[PDB]
């Protein structure tokens, strides 16, 4: 059983992963804890399994293929229905299309302010620090109903939980600080925002104040690093594909920014193999039998380069790929990304505004000088020096 997970093509999935996808759609791999879960590479099969009620997201179950030991420790996103949906229903409305369309001015203002700071400051500048990290956490603060004046505090806490050079002890203090704060804010709300909605539930007896705070925390975590990685990696992908950058920037067709975000989501699949399940019952698929209690690993980045679905050079960026929106970058089934509409719309605004306001944007060095997050689960770059 090969080890899992398996450099000068840094955007591309690992070579062994492309090999599996091509010749062993379903196979076993040994992960960090010595278990050998199934690896499911095909887009079709990921959809099949992820929407099969025999497939469980319950990380307390023996066999569950946790991403790493730390994720194992932590152990609504890690639960099955009915409790998963009971909780998800309480935070569904603010993420719906209409409500996210209604956030466009707020996301646009956040973006323009941060581009104002870039443009007043030195160059080159790290796009990660200047834009990619601040936007998503600021947007989520606003949906939560975090007062403007506590913004920087929540941002630094959340940043601290993301940095490689934060010592775990400090990351945990930062996490403790977020929870205490959110719990306090929920007590306060007892507004229009998520925490007010959650305060209603608290007041109704449906969840505790602690639970309210945990949900808040979870939305904070979930929506931050992922979106940041997309901002930074997505920008870099555009800068490495200049003819396509120019089009996204300069096209008069509003569909192009829309397509570009989907093709970026598909091309980069930053959530990689973070999607994990366990079979609750035996499941027969693709001529093998996944047995009850066996783990299942979903390399979304394999599915999104699947030639059954993306036959025309899926290993190249093509913003006109007519098919891109079929990607599974936000996963699939009942745990499909709650923020998927928000993310789409955040990236449309960030990429378009970044390129229209900084039409001379340029990588300050070259691709090979960029430090990628090869050593992590979520794909991305530690730093992105840009100039103009
Ligand atoms: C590029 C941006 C994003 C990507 C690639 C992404 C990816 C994903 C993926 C793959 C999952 C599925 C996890 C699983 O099945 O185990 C997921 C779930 C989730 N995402 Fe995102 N996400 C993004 C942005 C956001 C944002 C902006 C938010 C919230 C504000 C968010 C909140 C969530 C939540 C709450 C879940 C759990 C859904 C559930 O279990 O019912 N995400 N995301």
């Amino acid at each position: 059983a090969p080890e899992w997970p398996m450099t000068g093509c840094p955007f591309d999935p690992p070579p062994g992963v492309r090999k599996l996808l091509a010749e062993k759609p379903l196979s076993r791999a040994r992960i960090w804890d010595g278990s050998t879960p199934w690896v499911v590479t095909r887009h079709a099969d990921q959809r099949a399994l992820l929407s099969d009620p025999r497939v469980s997201h319950d990380g307390l179950r023996d066999g569950y293929p946790h991403i790493s030991a730390d994720f194992k420790f932590l152990s609504f996103a890690g639960q099955d229905d009915p409790e998963h949906g009971r909780i998800r229903r309480m935070v569904t409305l603010p993420f719906t299309a209409r409500r996210i369309e209604a956030m466009r001015p707020a996301i646009q203002k956040i973006t323009d302010e941060l581009i104002d700071g870039m443009l007043a400051g030195p160059k080159p500048v790290d796009l990660v620090e200047a834009l990619a990290l601040p936007v998503p956490v600021r947007v989520i603060c606003e949906m939560l109903g975090v007062p403007y004046e506590d913004r920087e505090f929540l941002q630094q806490n959340n940043n601290a939980m993301i940095y490689r050079d934060t010592a775990q002890g400090d990351a945990q203090k930062a996490a403790i600080a977020q929870a205490m704060y959110l719990k306090e804010l929920v007590g306060t709300k007892l507004g229009d925002d998520i925490l007010s909605d959650l305060a209603v539930q608290v007041e109704a007896g449906e969840i505790t104040q602690d639970d309210a705070a945990g949900i808040g925390m979870m939305l904070l975590g979930a929506g931050h690093e992922t979106t940041a990685n997309m901002i930074a990696l997505g920008t870099l992908a555009l800068l490495e594909n200049p003819e396509q950058l120019a089009e996204v920037r300069d096209s008069d067709d509003p569909k192009v920014i829309v397509n570009t975000v989907e093709e970026l989501l598909r091309y980069l699949t930053i959530a990689q193999d973070t999607v994990r399940r366990i079979a609750a019952e035996d499941i027969e698929i693709g001529g093998v039998v996944i047995k009850a209690g066996e783990g299942i690993v979903f390399p979304l980045n394999a599915a999104n380069w699947d030639p059954d679905l993306y036959p025309e050079a899926p290993d190249r960026l093509d913003i006109h790929r007519a098919n891109a929106r079929r990607h599974l970058a936000f996963g699939y089934g009942v745990h499909q990304c709650l923020g998927a509409t928000l993310a789409r719309v955040e990236l449309q605004i960030v990429y378009s505004t970044l390129l229209r306001r900084i039409p001379t944007l340029a990588l300050a060095g070259t691709l090979d000088e960029i430090p990628f997050k090869h050593d992590q689960i979520a794909h991305g770059v530690y730093e992105l020096p840009v100039t103009w």
